């Protein structure tokens, strides 16, 4: 069914004579942005036009050449189609650069949510491929290969970022394959991370600063962090900067959890990472929120003090957890 | 390629026909490749019924991948019958070579590497500087050894490519490298573990983070990068000078910088390390004041107190800048 669907796509593509406009997810990733761009250059090289709207996150900006992104589309073109990529067309509030509720033309989709709905006039929906560059490249190859390093780069940036440089364990030796791939086509591997090293003065700024909230608690098995916006004013960034460095406090030794709390003033919004015996959802569900499977995200309306005494009790409830399983 | 191999092969055959002790040794301070690759081939030959010793010092941050008591101390003299395999360095390059001498062998020796630099003559031996990390070398020698595939010898194997390749991100990987990768992951390796295993950071590490960021500084308008380490901040992490080695390139990143500038100031003098982007040229910069190196990276040693040379450093960069803008 996999490939059956990724024909049907790419049969739905070819047949279509008029406009074809190329869509992902607000605040696009590098796999947003990546398999927008790569389905785009593909298809203009089979000389279909091209409207793909979105707007390029500023560490993104070195991969799009100019007037192949644009702003979003007014209104939608007479006789378009839409392919959207690595989101579920059957949640527009979802979808960034064009209105999908103001549409009644053809719909494909590419995507690697299982959360999708499964609903579009051609669609194929893959959660255990990492990437939806990895589909879109089998598109590519449906469409009848138009390969090109132009084409390749922006897929071959798109599976980087969403694998973590095939450092997550959704890399299977199909990703490492569609990589190989991707290479061949003639993919710039290290221009790419030349480019995706770069780092504004804000970044150090501001790790500097959510470095000197940063404390090794617990007896030493629990690191908590803190960012205000004094904070953010000082080091010259964004709300949307502070989510580059629970990551990093993740990766500390002797550990089991890595908290950073947004602190805007009139509530913390929190982001709790953990790692091994101990689980980051048991305090997601233990003080109210949503997310993925070991993520978290809870918002307390409360000041500072007292929001990190209730998580440092939610915290003491997953300990509990672990001396019991 | 058919010499490539053939000479795989050859390797391959010199290892099954050795009837006494294999002794498996890479280079001194050993990499991901190096520690990777031997443990690789000795976990593989010892399924064989193989006699292996892998003599090797392993630092701190790669000691989670052998197994214990897996690897040696350095040997002090050579077991009788012995075959040396020589992996990531070359056998022609015995200072490099760590955990036994081999000025004090001979017996065969055999070679499996990929940098340009090797004389290319051992007793049997394969040199390939296309491929970008030796332990895809070494998958190609287990494949021709017949020996059984296992997590076990994939796992290390794997480390080893990662870390040569910078995680798949240098410009040195190629198709191959991922066709490699894609095989090992196939037989188990376990990628996800690996990755955590190397991103886990000492409390002292986010300490001197901290101390090194608090001292850094844009200068000329984000076309100037600098900062400093001194004794008083690895006093007060807990760190080492050894740590002080990764700051230099996270520096470079910044965005607008054509210079970035660290020092190292032990209290009677102060090594700078210089990285430089477009026109800068960091060997005008350090030459300036007494060393040197290549354009873009260079490096001096000025003995005075940070003081007396951060002003003879701001002096050698006006120069530079001034010298770029006027052309
Ligand atoms: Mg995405
Ligand atoms: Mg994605
Ligand atoms: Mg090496
Ligand atoms: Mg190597």
């Amino acid at each position: 069914d996999y490939r059956r669907n990724v024909g049907a796509v790419a049969d739905a593509l070819l047949a279509h004579p008029g406009p074809i406009v190329v869509l992902s997810h607000e605040n696009p990733d590098g796999d947003a942005l990546g398999s927008v761009l790569g389905l785009s250059r593909a298809l203009r090289t089979l000389g279909k036009t091209v409207l793909a709207p979105m707007t390029v996150p500023h560490y993104l900006s070195f991969l799009p050449q100019p007037g192949e992104l644009t702003a979003p589309l007014e209104s939608w073109p007479q006789g378009a189609l839409a392919a959207v990529l690595d989101v579920d067309n059957n949640d527009p509030v979802r979808v960034a650069g064009a209105d999908l509720t103001q549409f009644d033309g053809p719909v494909v989709n590419v995507d690697h949510h299982g959360t999708n709905l499964r609903r579009a006039d051609a669609g194929v929906v893959d959660p255990s491929k990492p990437a939806a560059a990895m589909m879109v490249a089998d598109v590519i190859d449906a469409l009848g290969a138009p390969w090109s390093e132009a084409v390749a780069t922006p897929l071959m940036l798109g599976l980087n970022t969403d694998t973590g440089n095939f450092a997550f364990d959704s890399v299977s030796a199909e990703t490492f394959e569609c990589a190989a791939r991707l290479r061949a086509h003639g993919a710039r591997i290290g221009w790419l991370n030349d480019q995706m090293r770069q780092n504004p003065q804000s970044y150090y700024l501001l790790l500097r600063e959510v470095l000197g909230k940063l404390e090794f608690l617990h007896g030493g098995r629990v690191v908590q962090t803190r960012v205000d916006e004094e904070m953010l004013a000082r080091a010259g960034a964004t709300w949307e900067q502070v989510e580059n460095y629970v990551s990093m406090l993740r990766n500390a030794e002797g550990a089991q959890l890595a908290v950073m709390a947004k602190d805007y003033g009139d509530r913390v919004k929190f982001s709790l990472r953990s790692r091994g015996p101990v689980s980051a959802q048991n305090i997601a569900v233990a003080l109210g929120g949503g997310g993925h499977v070991p993520a978290a995200g809870a918002t307390v309306i409360s000041s500072y003090a007292e929001a990190r005494a209730r998580l440092d009790a939610a915290i003491e409830a997953e300990l509990a957890r672990v001396d019991a399983q």
